[PDB]
């Protein structure tokens, strides 16, 4: 079982230097939002599968571009009741090898995505822009 | 209902340019490891609750500190099967204060910790330094 630490300590008002394997970032009400990253841990998460994946399977990847929407319940705890995420392959890379990295990340590779998918509704999209 | 949006492009091999409303970090394989920065987003989240409790009940916070380990899963999709969250305040701060900003943080405002709460074993504990 792979153990992952993390450790925080007020660095603003109501905010947090964050400190992880890689660096320290900011995280809180004056710096980043921690709801936003949340959907950023969702879509790297997905991303880093979609990536190998796609490699994988021969396709000549230019860019990748993952846009992530999330909308909010009114009421405390305000979760996210809906997640909409739209993944855009960028170069050679067929549809169908697209369709495949997505749907084997959202459902058996991706960690983070897998933990908050009980609780909210999940829209997934995905294009394909053939470019040379 | 609020709506959250953020917007990933890849940066280097399996890593990707994430853009949010305070700006850009790089989250992948070669930047921010995601499953830590689920857990920076858990911790962040809720700190902001405790920040804001603390400043309510009137304790002088000089510091907050906050560990968090997650322990993961050996199969797809490799989730946190456990999470441990440790808070620390520093400062003037009554043991009975903490306890309530963290009880009413993790039971019912952080919208991040509610996601992902029914997928994992939460283990949470608090302790206060009095210092001056």
């Amino acid at each position: 079982m792979e153990v992952k630490e993390v450790e925080l300590e007020l660095s603003s008002e109501a905010t947090f230097l964050s400190k992880t394997s890689i660096g320290e970032i900011t995280a809180g009400e004056k710096g980043l939002n921690p709801m936003e990253l949340l959907l950023v841990s969702i879509g790297s998460c997905s991303g880093v599968d979609v990536y190998h994946i796609l490699k994988k399977k021969r396709q000549e990847v230019k860019d990748i571009k993952i846009f992530l929407k999330g909308k909010r319940r009114e009421k405390h705890p305000k979760i996210y009741e809906e997640i909409e995420i739209k993944y855009v392959a960028v170069g050679k890379v067929e549809e169908k090898a697209l369709e495949q990295a997505v749907k084997l990340s959202t459902e058996k590779y991706c960690s983070v995505l897998a933990m908050v998918k009980p609780s909210t509704n999940l829209k997934i999209s995905w294009e394909v822009k053939w470019e040379e």
